[PDB]
């Protein structure tokens, strides 16, 4: 089934896409797992905006903003009702052991984690998002591996970014 | 102490560089690890040529040529006598556990394996191997990190064009 639509299962491997959210278009609603998922779910916002919503708190993602929503934490967000489309690329997955302390990041609230690169390091990482995803949706032997790796590389390059 | 001179000592943190090898220059001579190193070494020849040599027979390497030297592997190679240059970049490491099945690598002699991109590939190697040596001369902290995880897109992307 569509990753991107009710229905699909969510577990153990990694899944990747983008969500093209445009008003009034077959996404145009809320994800809303209140009970979270069984990964970890990298979010990066390409288009428009999009409210994140955690217990009647908001918070608004734009273009070039990283949200990080850890297993059972809520997922609850969807396109900015003032925008026209909220287009994001997410990546749906398990980390490696050793990935945890780069995935300690400052909350919105809750535990949703945001990191943004600054406006010069804004390209490569929309770049390399993009080859995540590219990676994820492979069907070769080492696709899944492969994504696996370019998302470790994001990890690091955040970690190079904040320090 | 300069990694392109013998009596550097390595150990298990990652060493990355280009060893621009010049005619009659600094560096024209030899690299000559009879009994091997304790890590691995990955090479790529980006401009003239260079002569590998084990026990005495030799192999031609020219740009594009990834050769790999596994622990105790002999090094044993130079720039080759009929070309003005070899300029080679390189990374020393120690390979995470889960690597080994990416590190069996056909060999030109003993087991010194031997990985040449295809046309298409090339300059996605070239480019990514010249990451490796980026990150792995970088200053931060999470350099090594970063210049693993390069190395081991690398490793995935061999199996990749390979599968
Ligand atoms: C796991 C993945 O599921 C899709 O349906 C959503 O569009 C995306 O934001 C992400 O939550
Ligand atoms: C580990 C590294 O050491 C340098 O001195 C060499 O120039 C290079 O070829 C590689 O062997």
């Amino acid at each position: 089934n569509d990753p991107l639509l009710p229905g699909y299962s969510f577990n153990a491997h990694l899944v990747a896409g983008l969500t093209p959210i445009e008003a009034n278009g077959y996404l145009d609603f809320f994800i809303d797992r209140p009970l979270g998922m069984k990964g970890y779910i990298l979010n990066l916002t390409i288009r428009g905006q999009g409210v994140v919503k955690n217990q009647g708190r908001e918070f608004v993602c734009r273009p070039g903003d990283i949200l990080l929503f850890p297993p059972g934490e809520i997922h609850h967000y969807g396109r900015h009702p003032e925008a026209r489309e909220w287009y994001h690329q997410w990546v749906y997955f398990r980390p490696r052991a050793y990935w945890h302390e780069w995935l300690n990041w400052p909350s919105i609230f809750a535990n949703t984690g945001f990191f943004r690169p600054d406006e010069a390091h804004q390209p490569h990482f929309s770049d390399l998002f993009g080859q995540i995803i590219n990676a994820g949706q492979g069907e070769g032997r080492y696709s899944e591996l492969l994504a696996i790796n370019l998302l470790e590389q994001l990890l690091l390059r955040r970690m190079e970014a904040i320090n």
